[PDB]
């Protein structure tokens, strides 16, 4: 956005008031970083401005920190470390410029998801988001770039055969029956509201080269070119996360195989693992979850410090469902994240059968994990 | 926004879908033009991408055209003005590339505007918008541009005596007490809501260098940052519309000459008149309208038909009033328009006075001005 234009001004006349903010960016953003990363740009012409946009636009609450910011480049990360490390720092639990992200896909390695109570557990899905190399993130792509983005993509996924044969649905052709189908499969996306998207330029030209696709048994599901290149997710009703995660496993790398053939493998490098848009996301960028009834786990005092211990985290969702994650991204493995939700929910099942007996959890509660 | 980058793919990969769009750049883009322009810029950068993207963002609806482009630059009028100029001539009924626009800032030439009827007229007022040159425009303003002309801005108002006296609020420091005062006087703006607008980027930074000068009678009124670098509004109570352009003109006059001595003049050039953001904009950039009570015309078939023959044009707001303006932008000055609005909004007053009565007003319909 004229950037040897905007490099005329003095860094101090355009420096972001951030004195209300309450973001990861604002708390690392300085006069000095500032002034020494404005005249820098990504090979792609991604610059600091465009990565701190958001988080310029979104002050955002005093309750909860946002990130307010974006990569718009592989590159991004690189160029503007000197923002990002210490926002990654800061979000990821210590991981420093230094520290190596661990990449497990050996689902294998998974010990005892299977059996998980369906009577408690709902659902088990397991998501993520890739980065296609060669090509810039949805902040800043090109209309060509998103299209070929696309077209890797749905001719990768057509090629699937057996438990990933599928088909693909671009949302700017598709009819209201489709829609509709997609309404109440719960596998629709549209334009997003929230404003820390919308700040940052990655919903323009909404719905060009975006769409969804899934397989015919309606349990491996992406996302094309919404929040970033790829969103897979793999999901089942019940409790057998072992199976989610092993379809989830063997659905990635099939798709990763025809990238890498196509020499647009998936991002990823060895410091911060699979690179997406928002740096809250690095690393596995997973989250697998489950829903869960915890009707009186939920009520207890420590049900908030139980969770923390297990690394786990709740949003929202007969009776008082729970949709249950790791809360960990960066500096641990798929494999130990996934771990984490199997090991953490059959606990909290077990200390949830004791409290339908009125018998006390405490000598339960773990350790810091 | 990386243009040598994206001017790697070829132009139709980068063409925009536009199959299901209404709006005018929509109708005027052809893939030879979007080619032949793709690879332009203007002095600070903005480039055809840049236009159009709002339009490419916002197909609308069937019913109504909307423009669907910016400029976000003086110079964008003319490096891409084998865009603007099909767009110009079908929005502004005509307006050939080399017609002139006749500007006329002498209130003296009004004729007759004091005496409009207060028991149907409830309010005068008259806006316009003014950039100011040497400062990109607000889809494409910098941090330190958009500071820059709040700064001379604020520091021309501040200096205004007598009549013109005032005060600034900019947004970011506004009080509650100020903000409630501001919205009971109905002075205050916001960050927009509207898609057409947040598409084009012109609400980044939100709220800095953003804010609101009034004088204090309270009839002379400066929007600074927002849809364009200066919106500038005189307004009354009643009929005397001639008072209300007389003081919009001299309030304009006095900004204009200090902006002139500091060498960052009111845009303007002999083709387009004022230029503004929006090509709907361009010419006067005026809005001279009333709020008039039509209880009885405004039921009547032809009511459309007149406003269109009056060149005038009609919104919402005891009992049924209307919010009557000049239709007229580019091609006619602003003492012509302001007269449209004075003999027509005269003559609909008569008409009412007439059916109120039960009398015809067919022989009162004026042939088309």
């Amino acid at each position: 956005t004229h950037n040897k234009y905007k490099l005329n001004y003095k860094s101090e006349e355009e420096y972001p008031d951030l004195s209300k903010h309450n973001n990861h960016m604002a708390k690392v953003l300085t006069p000095d970083l500032y002034k020494k990363l404005r005249d820098k740009e990504t090979p792609s012409g991604f610059t600091l401005d465009d990565v701190i946009q958001t988080g310029v636009d979104n002050p955002g609450h005093p309750f909860i920190m946002t990130v307010g910011c974006v990569a718009g480049d592989e590159e991004s990360y690189t160029v503007f470390k000197d923002l990002f490390d210490p926002i990654i720092q800061d979000r990821h639990g210590g991981f420093k410029p230094t520290d190596k992200h661990k990449t497990d896909l050996n689902h294998e390695n998974l010990k005892g998801g299977d059996d998980l109570d369906p009577h408690y557990v709902l659902s088990s899905r397991v998501r993520t988001g890739r980065s296609i190399k060669g090509y810039t993130l949805p902040p800043h792509c090109s209309r060509g770039e998103r299209r070929a983005v696309e077209k890797l993509s749905v001719e990768a996924l057509n090629s699937l055969t057996g438990e990933f044969k599928g088909k693909y649905y671009p949302l700017k052709s598709m009819t209201e029956q489709e829609q509709q189908q997609l309404i109440d499969d719960h596998f629709l996306f549209d334009k997003p509201v929230s404003p820390l998207l919308l700040a940052s330029g990655m919903a323009r030209d909404w719905p060009d080269a975006r769409g969804i696709w899934h397989n015919d048994n309606k349990s491996f599901l992406v996302w094309v070119n919404e929040e970033d290149h790829l969103r897979v997710i793999s999901m089942e009703k019940g409790g057998n996360m072992k199976e989610v995660f092993r379809r989830f496993c063997v659905g990635l790398q099939k798709i990763e195989e025809i990238f890498k053939k196509a020499g647009h493998p998936f991002m990823w490098n060895e410091h911060l693992g699979y690179v997406l848009t928002c740096p809250s996301n690095l690393g596995t960028g997973l989250r697998g979850g489950v829903h869960v009834k915890l009707a009186h786990l939920s009520k207890h005092p420590k049900f908030e410090e139980i969770l923390t211990r297990l690394r786990l985290q709740k949003r929202g969702t007969v009776g008082s469902v729970f949709d249950i994650s790791n809360a960990d991204r960066l500096g641990s493995s798929e494999v130990e994240q996934v771990q984490l939700v199997v090991d953490g929910v059959k606990l909290m099942v077990e200390m949830e059968k004791k409290l339908e007996k009125g018998q006390s959890i405490d000598d339960m509660i773990p350790a810091q994990k």
